[PDB]
């Protein structure tokens, strides 16, 4: 890669460490991404270059797919932050109910026009969800799940987060839908409210049964077809559900009737993204700007 000129390192991601680098030959500024692999499946590389049309204001856009030497690169839009390393510097007084209002907005708009090309992401987290100066935030990696797979543990073989994952993945599903990305949305805006994880697992079991505590062990009366999983178990304990004013407090009623809608159980009951973004809690958006210090 002399065609790029590395500034410094950003971070290590899921498959491969990534580099802040500038176009020598433009000028361009943008986030360059190695990934894991004995010469790079023929399919993957399909996949992952259509998605250099779905393009759209709240999704990190896709510049450029390169495969030489049986290497992986990819070429992405440059941001200068990410959502956990924000929550992390506004833990002692917490993201504004405006803000945290706008990302879920905007955020949300991301997911509909993904979804309504039939990609899904699959594996979102703070990590993943990106943001500038601006007030803006944008989704990174949609469709690479897909492409590669989710691992148990990176490149550098650190845990592969499980606090976002939704109950039908757990419980075995062979097929995801797109509500898999809604439940993922939903813990994290539980997170930015109470400036603490929601479901924060270490193990799969421990994952699911941390769930089952909070919203009640899931039956046949909510969730049809549930005790027919391929990992269900007839020995789990049963839980009962606990009310919302005391998981996400101080959230008013039209912020806790949307995560309640979030966090259905029965996928296909669970909320769309279309039809959350005219949800009540939207009536009084605005676009306030983060304090950034760069
Ligand atoms: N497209 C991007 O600009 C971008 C891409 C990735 N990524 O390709 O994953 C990424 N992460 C690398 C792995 C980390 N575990 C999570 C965040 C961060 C990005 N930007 C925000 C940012 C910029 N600079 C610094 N120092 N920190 C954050």
């Amino acid at each position: 890669m002399e065609n790029f000129q590395k500034v410094e390192k950003i971070g290590e991601g899921t498959y491969g460490v990534v580099y802040k680098a500038r176009n020598k030959l433009t000028g361009e500024v943008v986030a360059l991404k190695k990934i894991r692999t004995e010469g790079v499946p023929s399919t993957a590389i399909r996949e992952i270059s259509l998605l250099k049309e779905l393009n759209h204001p709240n999704i990190v856009k896709l510049l450029d797919v390169i495969h030489t030497e049986n290497k992986l690169y990819l070429v992405f839009e440059f941001l200068h932050q990410d959502l956990k390393k924000f929550m992390d510097a506004s833990a002692l007084t917490g993201i504004p109910l405006p803000l945290i209002k706008s990302y879920l907005f905007q955020l949300l708009q991301g997911l509909a026009f993904c979804h309504s090309h039939r990609v899904l992401h699959r594996d979102l987290k703070p990590q993943n969800l990106l943001i500038n100066t601006e007030g803006a935030i944008k989704l990174a990696d949609f469709g690479l799940a897909r492409a590669f797979g989710v691992p148990v543990r990176t490149y550098t073989h650190e845990v592969v987060t499980l606090w976002y994952r939704a109950p039908e993945i757990l419980l075995g599903c062979k097929y995801y839908s797109t509500a898999v990305d809604i439940w993922s949305l939903g813990c994290i805006f539980a997170e930015m409210v109470t400036r603490r994880a929601l479901f924060p697992g270490d193990s799969e079991i421990d994952q699911l049964f941390r769930i089952f505590r909070t919203l009640g062990t899931p039956d046949e009366v909510v969730w049809p077809g549930v005790t027919s999983m391929p990992d269900y178990k007839p020995s789990f304990p049963k839980w009962a559900r606990q009310d919302f004013s005391k998981v996400v407090p101080p959230l008013d009623e039209d912020g806790r009737s949307l995560l309640s809608q979030m966090l259905h159980y029965d996928p296909n009951k669970r909320i769309s993204a279309k039809a959350a973004l005219a949800h009540p809690f939207f009536q009084d958006v605005t676009k306030p700007v983060p304090h950034l210090r760069l």
